[PDB]
C-alpha cells in the first residue's frame, strides 16, 4: 500500500533527544509499520510495549492498540505487547495477562514491588527488548523518574505518555499554581495570587519558580500570613505544599483559630513552606481532556462533570459538559492549551478545575499528568482512540496526521495537509469543521462484594458487564489487584458507561442499565442519585451529594 506524505525530518532535530528511539524509521529494512509511519512524519517505530500496570487499564491499552493496528495495517499483533506478571495475578488467570503476545513474571507484594517500581519495570524493558513503555494510570503513572530512566538506557525505551519533564515542571502546590499564574489560568485566592514569574530553561524546556517568587507567595510567620487571610476573605485554608495526602491543612472559618490553627500544620510536616488560600464553598469539579503532541501541538477533547463527589470520590461522571457557558467553557479549554504548551505536555493529560455557576468563573485545581481511567467516556464523544492516540505521538506523528484527529475536526482523514487548530485564519473553516461530542456520556463507580474466604472465583480478574436489555451501555467490575495499599481488595472496583443522544437520554439508558443489574445477587442509591433532578439538568455543585447521607 502506500500513504500522502509529511516531511517533518527537520523538527525532530529540535526534538528532546529522548523522544528520538534506538529503532528509528531511518534504519530499518523497509516494512508495513515502517511505511505507515515515516510517510505521516513520526520519527521512531514501536513494535513491542511493556505494560507497566494490569487489570482493565492493562486489557484498555491492548483492545485499543489491537483495534487501530486492525483498522490499519490489519493486524491485531503489529504491535506487539510484553506485560507483567504478579504472583496473585498468576492466580486470578487475568483476562489480560491472557491477551498479551508473552510476559515475563514479575514480584509480588505491595505494588512497590513491581509495577510502581522503576528499575524492575526498566530491567525487564531492557530484557524483553521493547521499544516502548505505558502505565496507563496509578503505579508509577506520575513518577516522571520512569520515562527519564526508560530513554537513559542504552535500550532508548521510548514512553507512550509524558515525559518526565512534562511532570518535574508541575510541582508543590506553590510553584505549581504560581507557573499557571503565568499561562493566566484564573486561579484561587492565596498568598501567591498575582505572582506568576517563572522561568523556562531554553535548552530543556524544565519550568521551575526561582525561590524569591515561591518566597512571594509564602507566610514567613504565622501573623505574617494572618494578614494575608484578611486581605483573602474567610474561611481559608492553611496548606503547606509538601502537604502530605491529608496532612498540613487547617480551614479557619473565622480569625480567631488562626494562630491556633496555622501552627497546627506547621506542627505536622516542618521545615514545610506554608500559603494560605481562599477556602471555597459549593462550586464544581468539571475537568478538561486535553491532548498534545511533540511538537508544541495542543488540543483539548471536550471536558467533564465531576463535582458529584462521594467524600471527594468520582462516583458520577458524565461527558460532554454543559455546566458551564459555551464560551465560558471555551475560554478554559484554550486555558488548558495556554499551560500545556508551557510545561511542554505530551500525549495525554486532564486538567481539573473549580467551577461557581454563581459566578460563572473557575479556578485552576492542579494538572494530573497521567491518562485517566475515565477517558472512554471523551473516547465515545469524539471518537478518538486515545491509547491509539499518545502511542503515535510517541512514535513522533504529528496531531494532524492522526486518523481520528482530523476527523474530528472534518478532515479527509487520509490527507496529510496541516490544521489551523486555533481556528485563527478565515482560511480555516473552508477544510475544517470545529468538534463537536456525538452524544453523551454518563460513567459510574460500581462496587460490589465478592470476598477472598476460599473457593475459587470464576477464572479472571475482568468481568465485562454483559447487558441484554441496552444495546448503548458497556460496564464491568474488576477484582481490585495490586492496588498499592492492597495487595487484593476483597471485593471490585469497575466502572460502568452509558451514552445516548443528549445528557438526559444518556442518563435514561444509563438508569436502565443500573436496573438490568440490580436482578443478580450496591447501585440502590444509583438509581436513586440520577432519577433525582438535583442532576437532572445539572445544577448540583458540590454539597449535594455528601448534604444527603
Amino acid at each position: 500500500m502506500e500513504y500522502e506524505i509529511t516531511n517533518y525530518s527537520e523538527r525532530h532535530t529540535e526534538l528532546p533527544g529522548h523522544f528520538i528511539g534506538l529503532n528509528t524509521v531511518d534504519k530499518l529494512e523497509e516494512s508495513p509499520l515502517r511505511d505507515f509511519v515515516k510517510s505521516h512524519g513520526g520519527h521512531t517505530v514501536i513494535s513491542k510495549i511493556l505494560i507497566a500496570n494490569n487489570g482493565i487499564a492493562a486489557v484498555k491499552e491492548i483492545r485499543s492498540v489491537r483495534k487501530w493496528a486492525y483498522e490499519t495495517f490489519g493486524d491485531d499483533r503489529t504491535v506487539q505487547f510484553v506485560a507483567m506478571a504478579t504472583p496473585e495475578d498468576l492466580e486470578a488467570n487475568a483476562e489480560y495477562i491472557r491477551m498479551a503476545d508473552q510476559y515475563i513474571e514479575v514480584p509480588g507484594g505491595t505494588n512497590n514491588n513491581n509495577y510502581a517500581n522503576v528499575d524492575l519495570i526498566v530491567d525487564i524493558a531492557e530484557r524483553a527488548d521493547v521499544d516502548a513503555v505505558w502505565a496507563g494510570w496509578g503505579h508509577a503513572s506520575e513518577n516522571p523518574l520512569l520515562p527519564e530512566k526508560l530513554s537513559q538506557s542504552k535500550r532508548k525505551v521510548i514512553f507512550i505518555g509524558p515525559p518526565g519533564n512534562a511532570m518535574r515542571s508541575l510541582g508543590d502546590k506553590i510553584s505549581s499554581t504560581i507557573v499557571a499564574q503565568s499561562a493566566k489560568v484564573p486561579c484561587i485566592p492565596w498568598s501567591g495570587t498575582g505572582v506568576d514569574t517563572v522561568h523556562v530553561d531554553e535548552k530543556t524546556g524544565l519550568v521551575s519558580v526561582d525561590d524569591d517568587i515561591y518566597q512571594k507567595g509564602c507566610c514567613t510567620s504565622p501573623e505574617d500570613g494572618l494578614q494575608k487571610a484578611k486581605r483573602i476573605g474567610f474561611p481559608v485554608m492553611i496548606k503547606a505544599s509538601e502537604g502530605g495526602g491529608g496532612k498540613g491543612i487547617r480551614q479557619v472559618e473565622r480569625e480567631e483559630d488562626f494562630i491556633a490553627l496555622y501552627h497546627q500544620a506547621a506542627n505536622e510536616i516542618p521545615g514545610s513552606p506554608i500559603f494560605i488560600m481562599k477556602l471555597a464553598g459549593r462550586a464544581r469539579h468539571l475537568e478538561v481532556q486535553l491532548l498534545a503532541d511533540q511538537y508544541g501541538t495542543n488540543i483539548s477533547l471536550f471536558g467533564r462533570d465531576c463535582s458529584v463527589q462521594r467524600r471527594h470520590q468520582k462516583i458520577i461522571e458524565e461527558a460532554p459538559v454543559t455546566i458551564a457557558k459555551a464560551e465560558t467553557f471555551h475560554e478554559m479549554e484554550k486555558a488548558a492549551v495556554r499551560l500545556g504548551k508551557l510545561v511542554g505536555y505530551v500525549s495525554a493529560g486532564t486538567v481539573e478545575y473549580l467551577y461557581s455557576h454563581d459566578d460563572g468563573k473557575f479556578y485552576f485545581l492542579e494538572l494530573n499528568p497521567r491518562l485517566q481511567v475515565e477517558h472512554p467516556t471523551t473516547e465515545m464523544v469524539s471518537g478518538v482512540n486515545l491509547p491509539a492516540a499518545q502511542l503515535q505521538i510517541a512514535m513522533g506523528i504529528p496531531m494532524h496526521r492522526i486518523s481520528d484527529i482530523r476527523t474530528l475536526y472534518g478532515m479527509n482523514p487520509h490527507s496529510a495537509s496541516e490544521i489551523d487548530f486555533e481556528f485563527k485564519t478565515q482560511d480555516a473553516t473552508k477544510k475544517q469543521r470545529r468538534p463537536i461530542p456525538k452524544g453523551h456520556c454518563t460513567a459510574c463507580r460500581i462496587t460490589s462484594e465478592d470476598p477472598n474466604d476460599g473457593f475459587k472465583p470464576s477464572g479472571g480478574t475482568l468481568h465485562e458487564l454483559n447487558f441484554r436489555s441496552s444495546s448503548n451501555v458497556w460496564g464491568y467490575f474488576s477484582v481490585g489487584n495490586n492496588g498499592n495499599i492492597h495487595s487484593f481488595s476483597d471485593s471490585q472496583f469497575g466502572h460502568i458507561f452509558a451514552f445516548g443522544e443528549n445528557r438526559q437520554a444518556s442518563r435514561k439508558h444509563m438508569v436502565v442499565a443500573l436496573k438490568e443489574l440490580s436482578i443478580r445477587g450496591t447501585v440502590e442509591y444509583l438509581i436513586k442519585l440520577l432519577e433525582t433532578e438535583d442532576f437532572e439538568d445539572n445544577t448540583i455543585t458540590t454539597g449535594w451529594l455528601d448534604d444527603l447521607i
